[PDB]
């Protein structure tokens, strides 16, 4: 924001004025909508960011060139407000981006939720994605209970999950309500010393999500394919 | 029953005593359990009848031989209690018989319910067969509401049918309750002159069952295959 330094040459200012206006707050919002699980908006933003970083690549490439020939850019002489590392590290988001329909983009978002050990979101996404997949092949329909193509189509995924992947449903619901739930059944106590009802250790969830949650998902979607 | 005539030669009596004891009442029970829709018992009996008719073929073949050389069988001289046509016509049931697992045998029974224009049973069978198909691939389970593998597995077929083959469900239920139902909604009248609510003509049902009911069924089972 506080850029645009005094002595400026045409070619450097043309590159710098692009960099100055890099929409970094979008990449922040993208990460926020992922941490707080807003795939609908997180996945939608993917195409815009694909344009943001493509421009940030060809901008940084020029800056890399100017700093690789620093002897000609002694206007950048006192630039305490500029950092090539701050920008180059923002380029990492190119990994979190893929191409395809919003459904295909969410399928990728699942794997990102698995690699980053954010289990809660990974399971919830793997649970609701097959609903959306089926809605696409039945002509499409809103995620409202009023919509019949949703209502039935959600019962197909709920019932298939509940008789086959009995664990997917438990693990999802357990993580969704976390502590103090009908899923965990703690005793609470007259004294106030809450005592847990179930256990489900760190390396219970860890193994399931990180080793089977992907394999299981592909087996669900391959079933709903011929729907 | 009133067979075993007086002057009898060893070879004719050996064939005739087999014929005399042909279990025709089984073929009757088989047809009864089909007309009144007892596939569970109708399909089970298929293997027994496959043995009945195989013996009735090689019995009639000997009788055909004896009657093709009538000049040597003048003991059959007065046989008013014997009829080759009565037996040969019972051989037709070989068509109503196929080989395979009881599930595969029922899949054939569907087509027999379609060729014979007995719609009511055809639709009901095409509705419940995919439940049984899914139960087989989930390890198997009783057709009781207490059984979880049934409960969920029936919801998969009900929900898939209700959002895709909306007609399969209507036509089945309409024929199941027939006249005077929540499916037909007649007004009844204060006078007592019942007035119909819907129509659904002879050639409405006729076209659906006889032209699409088979194609639609195969599309359902190909979906539940990867379950």
């Amino acid at each position: 924001s506080r850029l645009n330094p005094t002595i400026f040459e045409e070619e450097e200012k043309k590159v710098l004025t692009r960099v100055k206006g890099t929409d970094v707050n979008v990449v922040i919002n993208f990460l926020w909508n992922i941490r707080n699980g807003f795939t609908v908006n997180a996945v939608k933003s993917m195409n815009e960011l694909k344009n943001i970083i493509n421009q940030l690549e060809e901008d940084l490439e020029k800056l890399k060139s100017f700093y690789k020939n620093w002897e000609e850019h002694k206007n950048f002489q006192g630039e305490t407000l500029l950092v090539l590392s701050d920008l180059d590290s923002t380029l990492k988001v190119k990994d979190l981006l893929i191409e395809g329909n919003d459904l295909e983009k969410l399928n990728y978002l699942l794997d990102l939720y698995i690699k980053a050990s954010i289990y809660d979101k990974a399971l919830s996404l793997a649970r609701e994605l097959p609903v959306a997949i089926c809605l696409n092949k039945v002509g499409g329909g809103m995620f409202d209970d009023k919509n019949e193509k949703y209502k039935h189509c959600n019962e197909i995924v709920t019932s298939y999950l509940r008789l086959r992947y009995s664990g997917l449903m438990e693990f999802r619901n357990t993580l969704m309500h976390g502590g103090l739930s009908t899923d965990m059944k703690p005793n609470v106590d007259k004294d106030g010393n809450i005592t847990p009802g179930k256990i489900v250790t760190k390396n219970k969830i860890e193994d399931f999500v990180k080793r089977e949650l992907r394999n299981y998902f592909d087996k669900i979607v391959n079933f709903l394919s011929s729907a």
